[PDB]
DNA sequence: CTAACGGGATCCTTCCCCC
DNA sequence: GGGGGAAGGATTC
Protein backbone atom coordinates (compact mmCIF):
# COMPACT_ATOMS: atom_id res chain seq x y z
CA UNK A 1 0.00 0.00 0.00
CA UNK A 2 0.94 3.64 -0.78
CA UNK A 3 -1.24 6.05 0.93
CA UNK A 4 -1.47 9.99 0.09
CA UNK A 5 -2.96 11.71 3.01
CA UNK A 6 -3.93 15.87 2.28
CA UNK A 7 -4.04 18.17 5.23
CA UNK A 8 -4.97 21.17 4.61
CA UNK A 9 -3.36 24.22 6.28
CA UNK A 10 -4.51 26.58 9.31
CA UNK A 11 -7.78 25.88 6.98
CA UNK A 12 -10.10 28.25 8.93
CA UNK A 13 -7.61 31.03 8.65
CA UNK A 14 -6.60 30.56 5.07
CA UNK A 15 -10.08 30.11 3.98
CA UNK A 16 -10.53 33.83 4.96
CA UNK A 17 -7.25 34.81 3.83
CA UNK A 18 -8.53 33.86 0.59
CA UNK A 19 -11.95 35.76 0.52
CA UNK A 20 -9.85 38.95 1.95
CA UNK A 21 -6.09 38.64 1.30
CA UNK A 22 -5.09 42.31 2.72
CA UNK A 23 -5.24 39.55 5.64
CA UNK A 24 -1.97 37.91 4.06
CA UNK A 25 1.19 38.18 6.63
CA UNK A 26 -0.89 39.13 9.33
CA UNK A 27 -1.89 36.79 12.15
CA UNK A 28 -5.13 35.61 12.24
CA UNK A 29 -7.41 34.36 14.71
CA UNK A 30 -11.03 32.41 14.24
CA UNK A 31 -12.89 32.32 17.41
CA UNK A 32 -16.29 30.95 18.24
CA UNK A 33 -17.82 33.17 20.59
CA UNK A 34 -20.33 32.40 23.33
CA UNK A 35 -22.07 35.15 23.93
CA UNK A 36 -22.44 34.79 27.71
CA UNK A 37 -19.74 37.98 27.78
CA UNK A 38 -17.74 40.03 25.61
CA UNK A 39 -15.24 37.75 23.97
CA UNK A 40 -16.81 34.96 25.75
CA UNK A 41 -15.68 31.68 24.00
CA UNK A 42 -12.35 29.71 22.54
CA UNK A 43 -10.09 29.65 19.22
CA UNK A 44 -11.07 27.26 16.62
CA UNK A 45 -7.51 28.36 14.99
CA UNK A 46 -5.26 30.88 14.00
CA UNK A 47 -2.56 31.20 10.94
CA UNK A 48 0.86 30.68 12.01
CA UNK A 49 1.35 34.06 12.14
CA UNK A 50 -0.92 34.22 15.21
CA UNK A 51 0.31 30.33 16.21
CA UNK A 52 3.80 31.43 17.08
CA UNK A 53 3.43 33.53 19.74
CA UNK A 54 1.23 31.09 21.76
CA UNK A 55 -2.54 31.82 19.93
CA UNK A 56 -3.69 28.12 18.80
CA UNK A 57 -6.78 26.30 18.86
CA UNK A 58 -8.43 25.83 22.46
CA UNK A 59 -7.22 29.09 24.15
CA UNK A 60 -9.88 31.15 25.43
CA UNK A 61 -10.35 34.53 23.12
CA UNK A 62 -9.71 36.89 26.07
CA UNK A 63 -6.25 35.33 26.73
CA UNK A 64 -5.41 35.49 22.63
CA UNK A 65 -6.16 39.41 22.87
CA UNK A 66 -3.81 39.23 25.73
CA UNK A 67 -1.00 38.20 23.81
CA UNK A 68 -1.67 39.62 20.40
CA UNK A 69 -4.30 42.66 20.92
CA UNK A 70 -4.00 44.04 17.23
CA UNK A 71 -4.40 40.35 15.86
CA UNK A 72 -7.55 40.11 13.12
CA UNK A 73 -10.62 38.41 15.61
CA UNK A 74 -13.16 36.98 12.71
CA UNK A 75 -16.30 35.04 13.61
CA UNK A 76 -16.48 31.58 12.80
CA UNK A 77 -18.05 31.22 9.70
CA UNK A 78 -18.04 26.97 9.33
CA UNK A 79 -19.99 26.85 6.24
CA UNK A 80 -17.60 28.92 3.86
CA UNK A 81 -15.46 26.91 4.87
CA UNK A 82 -17.51 24.12 4.27
CA UNK A 83 -18.36 24.58 0.11
CA UNK A 84 -14.35 25.62 -0.14
CA UNK A 85 -13.37 22.03 1.69
CA UNK A 86 -15.92 20.25 -0.61
CA UNK A 87 -14.54 21.97 -3.57
CA UNK A 88 -11.22 20.46 -2.67
CA UNK A 89 -12.66 17.35 -1.90
CA UNK A 90 -14.07 16.95 -5.39
CA UNK A 91 -10.84 17.86 -7.14
CA UNK A 92 -8.90 14.96 -4.85
CA UNK A 93 -12.10 12.63 -6.30
CA UNK A 94 -9.46 12.47 -9.87
CA UNK A 95 -6.42 11.26 -8.41
CA UNK A 96 -8.04 7.86 -6.65
CA UNK A 97 -11.56 6.64 -6.61
CA UNK A 98 -10.47 5.18 -3.20
CA UNK A 99 -10.55 8.29 -0.91
CA UNK A 100 -11.25 8.81 2.83
CA UNK A 101 -12.65 12.24 3.89
CA UNK A 102 -11.42 12.24 7.23
CA UNK A 103 -12.58 15.71 8.45
CA UNK A 104 -13.67 19.12 7.10
CA UNK A 105 -9.48 19.39 5.46
CA UNK A 106 -8.26 16.13 5.67
CA UNK A 107 -8.45 13.46 3.28
CA UNK A 108 -7.14 9.93 2.52
CA UNK A 109 -6.47 8.83 -1.11
CA UNK A 110 -5.23 5.05 -1.40
CA UNK A 111 -2.58 5.10 -4.59
CA UNK A 112 -1.85 1.36 -4.53
CA UNK A 113 -3.19 1.62 -8.45
CA UNK A 114 -2.09 4.76 -9.58
CA UNK A 115 1.98 4.42 -8.70
CA UNK A 116 4.58 2.06 -8.73
CA UNK A 117 6.95 3.43 -5.96
CA UNK A 118 7.12 6.59 -3.28
CA UNK A 119 9.10 8.03 -5.93
CA UNK A 120 6.03 8.60 -8.54
CA UNK A 121 4.09 8.74 -5.47
CA UNK A 122 5.58 12.26 -4.44
CA UNK A 123 5.48 13.16 -7.38
CA UNK A 124 1.90 13.17 -7.68
CA UNK A 125 1.92 14.81 -4.43
CA UNK A 126 3.35 17.92 -5.90
CA UNK A 127 0.12 17.61 -9.11
CA UNK A 128 -1.93 17.79 -5.74
CA UNK A 129 -1.03 20.23 -4.46
CA UNK A 130 -0.21 22.65 -7.33
CA UNK A 131 -3.81 21.36 -8.47
CA UNK A 132 -5.48 22.71 -4.99
CA UNK A 133 -3.26 26.07 -4.94
CA UNK A 134 -3.79 26.28 -8.73
CA UNK A 135 -7.94 26.17 -8.42
CA UNK A 136 -8.36 27.04 -5.12
CA UNK A 137 -5.58 28.79 -3.88
CA UNK A 138 -5.17 27.09 -0.95
CA UNK A 139 -1.85 25.23 0.25
CA UNK A 140 -1.88 21.80 2.05
CA UNK A 141 0.46 19.34 2.98
CA UNK A 142 0.77 16.13 1.94
CA UNK A 143 2.26 13.04 3.61
CA UNK A 144 2.82 9.75 2.32
CA UNK A 145 3.63 5.84 3.84
CA UNK A 146 2.23 2.72 3.85
CA UNK A 147 -0.79 3.22 5.87
CA UNK A 148 -3.13 5.86 7.18
CA UNK A 149 -1.07 6.28 10.50
CA UNK A 150 1.85 6.83 8.91
CA UNK A 151 0.83 9.14 6.12
CA UNK A 152 -0.75 11.02 8.79
CA UNK A 153 2.42 10.96 11.21
CA UNK A 154 4.27 12.37 7.70
CA UNK A 155 1.88 15.19 7.30
CA UNK A 156 2.42 15.96 11.00
CA UNK A 157 5.98 16.22 10.33
CA UNK A 158 5.91 18.78 7.16
CA UNK A 159 2.98 20.30 8.09
CA UNK A 160 3.34 24.03 6.95
CA UNK A 161 2.91 23.77 3.45
CA UNK A 162 4.67 20.32 3.49
CA UNK A 163 5.08 17.00 1.61
CA UNK A 164 7.44 14.13 2.99
CA UNK A 165 7.56 9.95 2.56
CA UNK A 166 8.24 7.89 5.43
CA UNK A 167 9.36 4.83 3.79
CA UNK A 168 9.49 1.37 5.03
CA UNK A 169 13.41 1.91 6.23
CA UNK A 170 11.87 4.61 8.49
CA UNK A 171 8.39 2.95 9.60
CA UNK A 172 11.36 0.76 11.38
CA UNK A 173 13.16 3.44 13.15
CA UNK A 174 10.07 5.33 13.90
CA UNK A 175 8.90 2.39 15.87
CA UNK A 176 11.61 2.14 17.85
CA UNK A 177 12.17 6.07 18.28
CA UNK A 178 8.90 8.05 17.67
CA UNK A 179 7.38 9.30 21.02
CA UNK A 180 4.32 7.25 21.56
CA UNK A 181 1.69 10.39 22.45
CA UNK A 182 2.52 11.55 18.96
CA UNK A 183 0.45 8.54 17.62
CA UNK A 184 -3.00 9.65 16.63
CA UNK A 185 -5.57 8.24 18.83
CA UNK A 186 -2.86 9.23 21.77
CA UNK A 187 -4.26 11.91 23.55
CA UNK A 188 -2.96 12.94 27.02
CA UNK A 189 -4.84 10.59 29.31
CA UNK A 190 -3.37 7.43 27.64
CA UNK A 191 -0.59 8.97 27.04
CA UNK A 192 -0.16 9.37 30.74
CA UNK A 193 -1.38 5.69 31.23
CA UNK A 194 1.23 4.59 28.65
CA UNK A 195 3.94 6.10 30.45
CA UNK A 196 3.35 5.31 33.99
CA UNK A 197 3.18 1.76 32.78
CA UNK A 198 6.82 2.46 31.15
CA UNK A 199 6.11 2.35 27.20
CA UNK A 200 7.30 5.67 25.36
CA UNK A 201 8.30 4.40 22.27
CA UNK A 202 5.56 1.60 19.97
CA UNK A 203 8.32 -0.95 20.17
CA UNK A 204 8.16 -1.36 24.05
CA UNK A 205 4.24 -2.66 23.75
CA UNK A 206 5.58 -5.53 21.90
CA UNK A 207 7.94 -6.06 25.34
CA UNK A 208 4.90 -5.87 27.97
CA UNK A 209 2.65 -8.39 28.88
CA UNK A 210 -0.72 -7.84 26.80
CA UNK A 211 -3.28 -8.57 29.48
CA UNK A 212 -1.83 -5.51 31.78
CA UNK A 213 -1.43 -3.24 28.46
CA UNK A 214 -5.14 -4.13 27.77
CA UNK A 215 -6.17 -3.86 31.48
CA UNK A 216 -5.40 -0.03 31.63
CA UNK A 217 -5.92 1.29 27.56
CA UNK A 218 -8.36 -1.45 26.79
CA UNK A 219 -8.59 -3.79 23.85
CA UNK A 220 -9.03 -1.65 21.01
CA UNK A 221 -5.88 0.90 21.98
CA UNK A 222 -3.77 -2.31 22.53
CA UNK A 223 -4.17 -4.26 19.53
CA UNK A 224 -4.03 -1.11 17.65
CA UNK A 225 -0.37 -0.06 18.89
CA UNK A 226 0.65 -3.47 19.05
CA UNK A 227 -0.29 -3.44 15.19
CA UNK A 228 1.87 -0.27 14.20
CA UNK A 229 4.39 -1.71 16.12
CA UNK A 230 4.60 -4.83 14.08
CA UNK A 231 4.40 -3.14 11.50
CA UNK A 232 1.12 -4.84 10.37
CA UNK A 233 -1.34 -2.48 10.28
CA UNK A 234 -3.31 -1.75 7.66
CA UNK A 235 -7.46 -0.69 7.75
CA UNK A 236 -8.13 -0.06 4.58
CA UNK A 237 -9.18 3.34 2.92
CA UNK A 238 -12.87 3.52 3.06
CA UNK A 239 -15.90 5.83 2.99
CA UNK A 240 -16.67 7.31 5.83
CA UNK A 241 -20.52 7.91 6.66
CA UNK A 242 -22.00 10.73 9.04
CA UNK A 243 -23.99 8.73 11.75
CA UNK A 244 -24.74 11.54 13.70
CA UNK A 245 -25.95 14.95 13.22
CA UNK A 246 -26.62 17.16 16.37
CA UNK A 247 -26.23 20.40 17.73
CA UNK A 248 -25.62 21.99 21.45
CA UNK A 249 -25.82 25.63 22.43
CA UNK A 250 -24.49 27.90 25.60
CA UNK A 251 -27.04 29.48 27.88
CA UNK A 252 -26.76 32.33 28.51
CA UNK A 253 -26.87 31.11 32.38
CA UNK A 254 -26.66 28.49 34.07
CA UNK A 255 -30.12 26.77 35.04
CA UNK A 256 -32.28 23.87 36.41
CA UNK A 257 -35.61 25.13 35.04
CA UNK A 258 -37.34 23.33 32.68
CA UNK A 259 -38.86 26.30 30.85
CA UNK A 260 -36.05 28.58 31.02
CA UNK A 261 -33.82 25.65 28.97
CA UNK A 262 -36.82 24.71 26.64
CA UNK A 263 -36.10 27.37 23.82
CA UNK A 264 -32.19 26.31 23.94
CA UNK A 265 -33.49 23.37 23.72
CA UNK A 266 -36.21 24.08 20.73
CA UNK A 267 -33.52 25.69 19.11
CA UNK A 268 -30.87 23.41 18.89
CA UNK A 269 -33.92 21.17 17.49
CA UNK A 270 -34.92 23.57 14.52
CA UNK A 271 -31.05 23.89 13.49
CA UNK A 272 -30.25 20.11 13.88
CA UNK A 273 -33.35 19.20 11.86
CA UNK A 274 -32.38 21.58 9.34
CA UNK A 275 -28.30 20.32 9.14
CA UNK A 276 -29.93 16.77 8.63
CA UNK A 277 -31.25 18.25 5.16
CA UNK A 278 -33.49 15.59 4.45
CA UNK A 279 -32.41 12.30 5.97
CA UNK A 280 -34.52 10.44 8.50
CA UNK A 281 -33.29 9.76 12.08
CA UNK A 282 -34.79 7.18 14.19
CA UNK A 283 -32.70 7.84 17.06
CA UNK A 284 -32.50 11.40 19.42
CA UNK A 285 -30.45 12.02 22.22
CA UNK A 286 -30.97 15.37 24.34
CA UNK A 287 -27.30 16.08 25.54
CA UNK A 288 -26.77 18.46 28.63
CA UNK A 289 -23.06 19.86 29.36
CA UNK A 290 -23.72 20.33 33.42
CA UNK A 291 -21.95 23.31 35.49
CA UNK A 292 -18.25 22.06 35.46
CA UNK A 293 -18.04 20.95 31.80
CA UNK A 294 -19.28 17.27 32.40
CA UNK A 295 -21.48 15.57 29.75
CA UNK A 296 -24.67 14.25 30.60
CA UNK A 297 -27.12 12.39 27.97
CA UNK A 298 -29.93 10.48 27.55
CA UNK A 299 -31.72 9.71 24.55
CA UNK A 300 -34.27 6.74 23.38
CA UNK A 301 -35.02 5.13 19.25
CA UNK A 302 -37.94 4.52 17.63
CA UNK A 303 -38.81 1.87 15.07
CA UNK A 304 -39.54 4.84 12.78
CA UNK A 305 -37.84 8.03 11.79
CA UNK A 306 -38.45 10.99 13.37
CA UNK A 307 -41.09 14.09 13.08
CA UNK A 308 -39.71 17.50 14.05
CA UNK A 309 -43.09 17.58 16.36
CA UNK A 310 -42.21 13.89 17.81
CA UNK A 311 -38.53 15.93 17.99
CA UNK A 312 -39.69 18.60 20.50
CA UNK A 313 -41.78 15.88 22.52
CA UNK A 314 -39.50 13.46 22.95
CA UNK A 315 -36.80 15.96 23.64
CA UNK A 316 -38.98 17.62 26.64
CA UNK A 317 -39.49 14.29 27.90
CA UNK A 318 -35.36 12.90 27.68
CA UNK A 319 -34.93 16.52 29.02
CA UNK A 320 -36.49 15.82 32.11
CA UNK A 321 -35.08 12.31 32.84
CA UNK A 322 -31.81 14.38 32.95
CA UNK A 323 -32.97 16.71 35.74
CA UNK A 324 -34.62 13.94 37.20
CA UNK A 325 -31.31 11.57 37.71
CA UNK A 326 -28.68 14.66 37.88
CA UNK A 327 -28.06 17.54 40.12
CA UNK A 328 -26.15 19.66 38.44
CA UNK A 329 -26.87 23.04 36.59
CA UNK A 330 -27.22 22.79 33.15
CA UNK A 331 -24.80 25.25 31.37
CA UNK A 332 -25.31 24.09 27.37
CA UNK A 333 -28.30 22.31 26.01
CA UNK A 334 -28.18 20.14 22.55
CA UNK A 335 -29.40 17.38 21.14
CA UNK A 336 -28.13 14.79 18.67
CA UNK A 337 -29.85 12.51 15.87
CA UNK A 338 -28.47 9.37 14.41
CA UNK A 339 -29.41 5.50 13.45
CA UNK A 340 -30.89 7.12 10.05
CA UNK A 341 -32.61 5.43 6.86
C1' DC B 1 -26.39 41.91 30.77
C1' DT B 2 -21.92 41.39 31.07
C1' DA B 3 -19.35 36.46 34.14
C1' DA B 4 -12.30 32.21 33.55
C1' DC B 5 -14.13 30.37 28.17
C1' DG B 6 -16.59 26.45 21.55
C1' DG B 7 -18.62 23.10 19.22
C1' DG B 8 -19.19 18.50 16.32
C1' DA B 9 -18.34 14.03 15.77
C1' DT B 10 -16.24 9.47 16.09
C1' DC B 11 -15.05 5.00 18.18
C1' DC B 12 -14.63 2.38 22.37
C1' DT B 13 -15.74 0.78 27.20
C1' DT B 14 -18.96 -0.56 30.61
C1' DC B 15 -23.18 -2.26 32.10
C1' DC B 16 -27.18 -4.72 31.63
C1' DC B 17 -30.90 -7.52 29.07
C1' DC B 18 -31.17 -11.52 26.52
C1' DC B 19 -30.28 -15.83 23.67
C1' DG C 1 -19.98 -16.89 26.53
C1' DG C 2 -21.42 -13.59 23.08
C1' DG C 3 -24.65 -10.33 20.67
C1' DG C 4 -27.09 -6.20 21.32
C1' DG C 5 -28.41 -1.33 22.94
C1' DA C 6 -27.70 2.90 26.36
C1' DA C 7 -24.76 6.14 28.56
C1' DG C 8 -20.00 7.64 29.53
C1' DG C 9 -14.99 8.38 27.94
C1' DA C 10 -11.27 9.62 25.16
C1' DT C 11 -9.93 11.62 20.86
C1' DT C 12 -9.54 14.88 17.29
C1' DC C 13 -10.79 18.65 14.59
C1 LIG D 1 -7.27 21.58 16.30
C2 LIG D 1 -8.64 22.16 16.11
C3 LIG D 1 -9.09 22.51 14.84
N1 LIG D 1 -10.32 23.02 14.69
C4 LIG D 1 -10.78 23.39 13.34
C5 LIG D 1 -9.98 24.56 12.81
C6 LIG D 1 -9.27 24.05 11.58
O1 LIG D 1 -9.47 24.94 10.47
C7 LIG D 1 -9.84 22.67 11.29
C8 LIG D 1 -8.72 21.67 11.09
O2 LIG D 1 -7.88 21.73 12.24
P1 LIG D 1 -6.38 21.16 12.23
O3 LIG D 1 -6.06 20.48 10.92
O4 LIG D 1 -6.16 20.22 13.38
O5 LIG D 1 -5.53 22.51 12.44
P2 LIG D 1 -5.39 23.63 11.28
O6 LIG D 1 -5.80 23.11 9.92
O7 LIG D 1 -6.21 24.85 11.62
O8 LIG D 1 -3.83 24.01 11.38
P3 LIG D 1 -2.76 22.99 10.74
O9 LIG D 1 -2.03 23.63 9.59
O10 LIG D 1 -1.76 22.58 11.80
O11 LIG D 1 -3.53 21.79 10.27
O12 LIG D 1 -10.58 22.29 12.45
C9 LIG D 1 -11.16 23.22 15.80
O13 LIG D 1 -12.30 23.70 15.63
N2 LIG D 1 -10.76 22.90 17.04
C10 LIG D 1 -9.55 22.38 17.26
O14 LIG D 1 -9.18 22.08 18.41
CA1 LIG E 1 -5.66 18.23 10.35
CA1 LIG F 1 -5.22 21.07 8.85
CA1 LIG G 1 -1.08 13.20 21.23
Amino acid sequence: MIVLFVDFDYFYAQVEEVLNPSLKGKPVVVCVFSGRFEDSGAVATANYEARKFGVKAGIPIVEAKKILPNAVYLPMRKEVYQQVSSRIMNLLREYSEKIEIASIDEAYLDISDKVRDYREAYNLGLEIKNKILEKEKITVTVGISKNKVFAKIAADMAKPNGIKVIDDEEVKRLIRELDIADVPGIGNITAEKLKKLGINKLVDTLSIEFDKLKGMIGEAKAKYLISLARDEYNEPIRTRVRKSIGRIVTMKRNSRNLEEIKPYLFRAIEESYYKLDKRIPKAIHVVAVTEDLDIVSRGRTFPHGISKETAYSESVKLLQKILEEDERKIRRIGVRFSKFI
